[PDB]
């Protein structure tokens, strides 16, 4: 009896039954035992004797048999203990050898994390892949990750090593072909990683969410060729209520925070600091095979971010026999800021960017029916390099609606470089254009139409100050294209402007170019008595449909016309009234109008 | 004291003190085991021995056991074990009897469902709900459900059985009259079923929420009546970040993801494919015994759907003693779309509808105070049957703001069927129409407004591409009473349409109808050279209050007038300039307006 | 032997082996029961036998003996048993002290609360804080509370005793300097406090929380001084999908539900009844230390109020050394409204509130932009003190756009009282306008502009229905200064009203002021057959630039001009036509223009 109680069968001798109720299971002190599962049943010497965790004992082994094992009874949930630091310092073997992988995840298996994980100095300057859910070294021939959730209040730890080289990978949680799998409540920290999590892998997944997971210095070296804390990656998947931290310098030109790269994907409720960008929403046609080649349904809301570039980036790029196609995304809600920094020191500000493909062509995208809408942008009115929207890509469709947009510029392009063909640029007049950035728009224009062509666009520029600074609120150079578009720049805030709106290759005289743009305009009138005609002196309003006085008539002997046409010559006529006969000459702001 | 360590009572014998801690209670092993409780406590034969879950053995009375003694010890949490299928295969008995019920909820007694609960081929063509809260046959004459949560990574399985005939329910969880009770985590799948959650019932209830939980094809047979995944029947409770999803054809034509059924109700975060519809935020008033007659502060907010019929559908009806009210609404943030489909094959796609009663009456709704703002809409450029709003009852009020609606129409009502009386409707001209449905509609109204009248309503049309294949932008038919409304046309992209705004009864020339349109008019001057009036050939413009020139004059010896303004006749009359006399006569476009 | 298992010890002297698994740690069973840890461990007296909790028992000196000794383990979670209620009846000691503390929280020690704690009848007209994560009295000298969460199905209970002063503070859960700590799924309930939960400590602390609790009835008497359920006072922290409710009538006049005090903070998801106020979001000096003197990035979104006073109120105060600033906040998506009550009976109705110091200074404010989009409010028609935004204070820029306001006013401020110096106010034209209060303004002012002045602002007015019992759509008494600002009325609804905007002082006049509204104007032409002028009789329009017709010519043998501009002396000037001579009177109603 003894010697049965005192052995590692004692506690299956020793009766149990629940509260003592006559109703309930007889058992055995073992099996309400067996019903849990924590590290320290599977971390001990072959001898069964347990081993304390620390900086000086490899943890892998052991929690890998605690997998394994558990795997086998159809699932349940290991606990990694709090109160203890479990230090990781070997490669994994076999399926997840060629992934650089530290720990095998496997089907039904949850990890609670209470305790902390730490990197060994054997990882320093070499790749690792902390968790992976594939089961062989090309994911191609790997099986799927199901019913795996690593959650609690611990700490994944990476120890502070830097990258050897820039070619190697370095992640947190590689799901792999991961269905219904998450990570939440856990921080990842300290460390320079490619990413903390991938969720899916080339479209193959389902419902795979982090949540209330903390990103804290993930950066830390020049060694490090790129950084996406999140990437999701399978469809109907996303990130929810994260916190994502920077301060490495290197961060804030390599470091996005979130990417969604198939269908019905999103990010909200987060909070950002530190980072280059907020998002990437693209379709890689490389990534096609599993959710095929359509990002839809891509949603980016609700989130805060002080970011050094760009915060959401769109991007659809092909293959020899794969093309990418992005639509039907939504980025509502947000509120970002441009970082305290100087101009051109990181990459270029924008709040949405269109952006080339990887190789740099711009010429491959099919982005259409983006709504953007209620969002708040700031940039610190030094920084030159800062925009609502950066478009050096092909664009087929985005709607601005009721936005409120404080930087440098509205729509912008770099001149030279790419050539994008436009259609479909929606700019609402419910847009707000903040006045930060007035007064240091010497020699730019507020939207620098720096494109191949625009059709099918609409831009309503509407002022809420004064910027005299700026050289135009909006300009097409005579190499953009401009048809079946609509261009306004609304009077307010605008008198006392050389330039308002300016068609270099007077484009705005397009059959179906629809433009109304305050102008100053002078003219003659005839001599007559009583109603007279007054003609404008220059001869460039053949395009004009209608205009109308934007000024005060100062005299009492006449007034000019208070609306005018055009004539064959491009003169404007309008009657005016001479109360006294005489030749009249003035100078008055005109709001020129073509077909509106 | 061999016999007492080997009994039941064996873990009370044997002592213990957390981590030996001088100052923690002496306790004894079972009290340790005592705080921790699970089914496998309750799983047994009549002599104490456990019994094996599996497809031969029913659950029920084991798992009603364990909630029964956990209810009378004050409450606490039951695990139902990982790994293990826990299959219940019979009715449950007295309170819940009459509601088909499998196993009876009690107060404070969570269930963690880890393991999987699975339906037994026992419940085959008949009607069942797996939980139940009532405890009585009677709803109305039930106590509460308090404070009892469901939640795990554990699986509800519904067996995938059809329903038996149309006139059964079945339902996964029925809170009954439920307070602080709440679902998460939980996925319920494979089934036919009306709903997987039920919220509250008739009003009585509060701070009840479904959280994380998934539905996945929960319809599969043409005999399934209705489907509603979750029915928010209480106030102060709601639905967030759930996944919801079907693959049978019939769930394109009958299920809905969510109903919001009393005030302070939530839907948001969530993801919808497969619905016919995504939401019903309704006021019945056969459910107002609870919380009222009325329904406000009702929100649907940042959800992603694929559906096939309406995504909101708005709804009040009446009994013969009380009458349903639906005020103050706000859906926001939402990204919706029309699936891949034939036209007419599912219920009229709508991202809003403001549907009749279940009897079909369209005269006893009270639905006012709605806002739809910053939403995303689209439907395939096929699918006739696509409306950014179809209203087809009695509407007290709706305002539109800031949304992008691409599909057929944007204000819709079949001619002939209702005739709804319209107040209220506020379409902001920062609804931006999408172009996806260019082409595509010969002989259709962009604004088909087929209503008994239009009172206090505001129609700002604003294209941003070419239709011309649209019969008008809006149109009133002669049957349709327009009044104290606003009703514009933006010229943009309109230049070349022979029809923009249609009054079919003349209705814009009502005293507080306020208009204005593009239209092509005829004029003829008279010879007078200088100063010369122009009139228009057609006599129809009454009610014109001004119209100014959308056209340029390619002539040199005159101009028309920019401006004109009309005569007692229904002439339009402007002052143009002939520079040489002669009788003139041009074909303009004008902008023509009414008191605006 | 059996003297060693009925001891203490004797669990640690029976054998376990995980499942009988070989390659398991061969353990006692004591180490698998040291894992868990609960209050029963440490709730017994001196010779170690557990005490029963009870109302006759303070299970005070219990829980924090567990905590400390957990404290020492370095981490872990304590639960609070459920089917149990655990009375606290004394105050702590040593570091809390100062706070009047009942419990001393510590790092790394969650408490699991899933049973219920109750404050005892000691407690009774006399301050608590009932969980301190402060470990000094002055809380300048006060080290971290890290990595401390507060969760579970439990409820914290204040005994619903009544504060005995206004001066004593009561607090449920104040963190400290905080950082990685939170609270979720509690419900505090049924008391009488100043705050529920505190984060952070004027700046100190981050990532701190609170989650899905719940809020009950926590005022209940006029001694009550104040009361803000969550204060957020540390950087990235936030609120989210809570619910707060009131019965009180105190309440109404003294609650708010959040208050927002450094960067990086957000509210959102929530539902919030029977409060005066939604949230404070505020930069006080006094709270600088920790976070620095600016809160940016402020973030309430998507949540459901029926409050009785403001429900965002924007504050800036300063400091003999230090100044406060608040820039970059975003309010959106929220359904909001004044519940039912009388007119004046309790704070001033409104949605933004720009409020004075506490001091009662409106000179001091630094609030800039704001983004306020995408919102519904609501306020019943009798009440009088209802407004989108209460001006009260110098504001340096606040953005309306795509809101949904039916409320008695507009923009509003107390005529007298304070005089705000407003810059960059922007009111969209995208924002609409509600007609609940239509009849009700009897010589009220929908946008009364009672400031001492307003530049680089945007009034942009639309109506949806008709209210002629308003004095005007907006006034600017003569002491309000106006320059470089955009002031319009549309039309729509506007025939019949006498006074749509007016300016007091003239200030439409100015040289850079924007504005268009309706007007009624009397002419008089020359008895000129043919081309004939007409001038007003009036001569105050030396401001107007343009003026165009709103009404209709019931005239056939002249036609009055379609537009007109001004002379020098202020009369209205235009061109119109005589068919046959005659001097000719008419008033008509016409849109005066000035630069736009
Ligand atoms: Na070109
Ligand atoms: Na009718
Ligand atoms: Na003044």
């Amino acid at each position: 009896f003894r010697a049965i109680i005192e052995s590692p069968e004692g506690a299956g001798h020793v009766g149990y039954q629940y509260r003592r109720n006559t109703g309930s299971t007889m058992r055995m002190v073992s099996d309400v035992l067996d019903e849990r599962v924590s590290l320290w049943d599977f971390h001990c010497d072959p001898s069964g004797n347990v081993i304390q965790p620390g900086p000086n004992v490899d943890s892998r082994q052991y929690l890998q048999a605690a997998i394994d094992y558990v795997s086998s009874n159809g699932g349940g949930t290991i606990t990694i203990p709090a109160g203890y630091t479990w230090y990781l310092g070997s490669y994994g073997v076999g399926g997840i050898a060629g992934h650089s992988g530290i720990i095998q995840l496997r089907s039904n298996v949850n990890l609670n994390i209470e305790g902390r994980i730490h990197l060994s100095p054997f990882f320093d300057l070499k790749p690792f892949q902390v968790f992976v859910g594939f089961d062989n070294g090309d994911p191609a021939s790997s099986g799927n990750l199901e019913n795996c959730h690593i959650y609690g209040h611990g700490v994944v730890d990476f120890g502070g090593y830097e990258f050897g080289a820039s070619s190697q990978l370095r992640n947190g949680v590689a799901f792999g072909r991961s269905y219904n799998c998450s990570v939440t409540g856990i921080t990842f920290q300290n460390g320079d990683v490619t990413w903390a999590i991938t969720l899916g892998w080339n479209g193959y997944g389902s419902n795979c969410y982090v949540r209330k997971c903390r990103f804290i210095n993930l950066v830390n070296s020049s060694v490090n060729a790129n950084h996406s804390t999140v990437y999701v990656n399978c469809p109907y998947s996303g990130v929810e209520s994260c916190y994502f931290s920077m301060s490495s310098s290197f961060a804030r030109n390599i470091a996005c925070s979130v990417e969604l790269h198939q269908h019905d994907t999103f990010y909200r409720g987060s909070t950002v600091n530190g980072y280059c960008r907020g998002a990437y929403v693209v379709m890689h046609a490389a990534e096609a095979a599993g959710a095929g080649s359509y990002a839809y349904n891509m949603q980016v809301e609700n989130n805060i971010a002080v970011i050094y570039g760009q915060f959401v980036i769109l991007g659809s790029d092909v293959t020899a026999t794969v093309s990418g196609h992005l639509n039907d995304v939504i980025v509502s809600g947000n509120i970002v800021s441009i970082g305290e920094r100087a101009a051109f020191s990181a990459p270029f500000g924008a709040f949405i960017d269109i952006g080339p493909d990887n190789s740099g062509a711009s010429n491959v995208q099919d982005i259409q029916r983006v709504l953007v809408t209620g969002n708040s942008f700031y940039a610190p009115a030094n920084i030159t390099d800062s925009a609502a929207i950066t478009l050096r890509a092909n664009l087929n469709g985005c709607t601005f609606i009721a936005n409120n947009f404080d930087c440098r510029y509205m729509v912008y392009n770099a001149p030279g470089t790419t050539s994008p063909v436009v259609q479909n640029l929606v700019w609402d007049k419910s847009n707000v254009i903040g006045g930060t950035h007035a007064n240091q728009r010497a020699g730019q224009n507020l939207f620098d139409m720096q494109f191949a062509s625009v059709v099918n666009s609409t831009i309503e520029v509407q002022l809420s100050c004064e910027d005299l600074s700026m050289f135009s609120c909006i300009l097409f150079p005579a190499s953009c294209q401009l048809s079946y578009s609509k261009i306004t720049v609304d009077s307010a805030w605008t008198k006392s402007m050389s330039n308002t709106a300016v068609f270099e290759g007077n484009q705005q005289a397009g059959a179906n170019v629809y433009v109304s743009y305050p102008a100053t305009v002078n003219l003659t009138s005839y001599n007559t008595q009583g109603a007279v005609p007054f003609f404008s002196t220059d001869t460039n309003y053949a395009w004009v449909t209608s205009a109308y006085s934007l000024s005060i008539n100062e005299n009492l002997d006449f007034s000019p016309p208070a609306t005018y046409t055009n004539k064959a010559n491009g003169q404007l006529v309008g009657v005016g009234y001479n109360e006294i006969g005489g030749v009249r000459s003035v100078s008055v702001r005109l709001m020129l109008q073509r077909q509106v």
